[PDB]
């Protein structure tokens, strides 16, 4: 046989967990990361993916393909594709009525649908996979947002199949999280788990009712487009600002010094969730000029205040569609990277009254983690 896996595709970040001798081990790939971009590159001699494609971005704008969970199952003349492509620097074409992501590969021009796209995210976590249990993986537990209709879920099957995965089942997030902390027990009565989902550019909010293992998704609120990305744009906006200043030279129109100073805000960022300031050191910034500067998580939680805050209204709503009270819900459990962050914790806590939080299971590995479980399961290893 071979082991089944738990695959969680994120928006940004992909991570991929197996079930082995009662213990989930999340896997590192080849840079030693325990999460991967969801990020695909084309270049004139191959097609990079993961780090190696999102660690070459700044080079190869249009022909490096992200965002790849907000097309799948989507359809071109969808509100939300129309709206979204209006960022993206990759071409995204209407091919009779499904959206195509196109790009140069080897000087030829091609075109891909979302699950090719995400696939390619696949077929990396596969062998990731693989590499480390030297053996092949053919069964996994793909996970999705709850809020994902029948043809998103499909597409995201489909993605899978074509990656060589036999996909055992298609889960929730939200429920995923929730059996990697064993909140699926049976116990005597009804529970109510609050999922705070924040991740690299969705939040979603969710509130589960489970009685006798059995799920019940009582609500669902968040932003799809607010994230760990939103955080570095201010950080970004404030270095600008402060290059500026001290320089006189704007490099706003500078796309390369931009984007390689947000690579810099984003890596402070996480410094700052363990440190009070980190240090941003960046040879030749603009022209012959380098950038040395830092930030202080004073600075840091300042720049980012109003979204911090905002992140409670969803909070609210998803309380009053389930009809249930702060009082009411038995366990809040954190997922997503952007979790990490000391402000928002403090700030769902004292909402919650002091209220302990889950989250001794990394944030980002969370639902990986709980797949992998599931997937034990469904296999007939657990
Ligand atoms: N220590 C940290 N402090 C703050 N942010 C962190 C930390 N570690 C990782 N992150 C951030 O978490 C985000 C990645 O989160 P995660 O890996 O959960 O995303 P995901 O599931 O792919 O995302 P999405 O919710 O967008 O689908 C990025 O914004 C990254 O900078």
């Amino acid at each position: 046989k071979g082991p089944a896996v738990g695959i969680d595709l994120g928006t940004t970040y992909s991570c991929v967990g197996v079930f082995q001798h009662g213990k989930v081990e999340i896997i590192a790939n080849d840079q030693g990361n325990r999460t991967t971009p969801s990020y695909v590159a084309f270049t004139d001699t191959e097609r990079l993916i993961g780090d190696a494609a999102k660690n070459q971005v700044a080079m190869n704008p249009t022909n490096t393909v992200f965002d790849a969970k907000r097309l799948i199952g989507r359809r071109f003349d969808d509100a939300v594709v129309q709206s979204d492509m209006k960022h993206w620097p990759f071409m995204v074409v209407n091919d009779a009525g499904r959206p195509k992501v196109q790009v140069e590969y080897k000087g030829e021009t091609k075109s891909f649908y979302p699950e090719e796209v995400s696939s390619m995210v696949l077929t990396k976590m596969k062998e990731i996979a693989e590499a480390y249990l030297g053996k092949t993986v053919t069964n996994a537990v793909v996970t999705v947002p709850a809020y994902f209709n029948d043809s998103q879920r499909q597409a995201t099957k489909d993605a899978g199949t074509i990656a060589g995965l036999n996909v055992l089942r298609i889960i929730n997030e939200p429920t995923a999280a929730a059996i990697a902390y064993g909140l699926d027990k049976k116990v005597g009565a009804e529970r109510n788990v609050l999922i705070f989902n924040l991740g690299g550019g969705t939040f979603d909010v969710s509130i589960l009712t489970i009685e006798d293992g059995i799920f019940e998704v009582k609500s669902t609120a968040g932003d799809t487009h607010l994230g760990g990305e939103d955080f570095d744009n201010r950080m970004v906006n404030h270095f600008i600002a402060e290059f500026k200043r001290k320089h006189k030279k704007d490099i706003s129109e500078n796309k390369r010094a931009v984007r390689r100073l947000r690579t810099a805000c984003e890596r402070a960022k996480r410094t700052l969730s363990s440190s009070t300031q980190a240090s941003i050191e960046i040879d030749s910034l603009y022209e012959g000029i380098d950038f040395y500067t830092s930030i202080t998580r004073a600075r840091f939680e300042e720049l980012n205040a109003d979204l911090f805050r905002g992140t409670l209204d969803p909070v609210e709503k998803a309380l009053r569609d389930a009809k249930l009270d702060k009082s009411q819900i038995h366990d809040i459990v954190l997922v997503g990277g952007s979790t990490r962050i000391p402000k928002i914790q403090k700030l769902l806590q004292d909402f919650f009254n002091g209220k302990e939080l889950n989250k001794s299971i990394n944030p980002d590995e969370a639902v990986a983690y709980g797949a992998a479980v599931q997937a034990a399961i469904l296999s007939g290893d657990k």
